[PDB]
């Protein structure tokens, strides 16, 4: 063991409910894949990082299938919430 461990970056709704922004990631060469059917936003780690903190964005909803966030063509307001910045 020693493989993986990296947690998934999350967007949140106004009150703090988290949703992942990617359905897979690479952790030091180990791929980690979210369970099929998991709710996600199809914006990616990059997308979350580009969001201005504490501002509302219309985030595209999806559902994980084999490591990919498959968009539902629906949207929900989501936020990037830093500890500090």
């Amino acid at each position: 063991g020693d493989l993986g461990g990296c947690p998934f970056l999350v967007a949140e709704n106004k009150t703090g409910y988290p949703t992942i922004v990617a359905c897979k990631q690479d952790c030091n060469g180990t791929t980690e894949t979210a369970p099929n059917g998991t709710r996600c936003f199809s914006i990616g780690d990059e997308g979350l990082r580009r969001m201005t903190a504490n501002l509302p964005y219309d985030c595209p909803l999806g559902q994980c299938s084999n490591g990919d966030c498959i968009p539902k063509e629906t949207y929900e307001v989501c936020y990037r919430r830093n500890w500090r910045d």
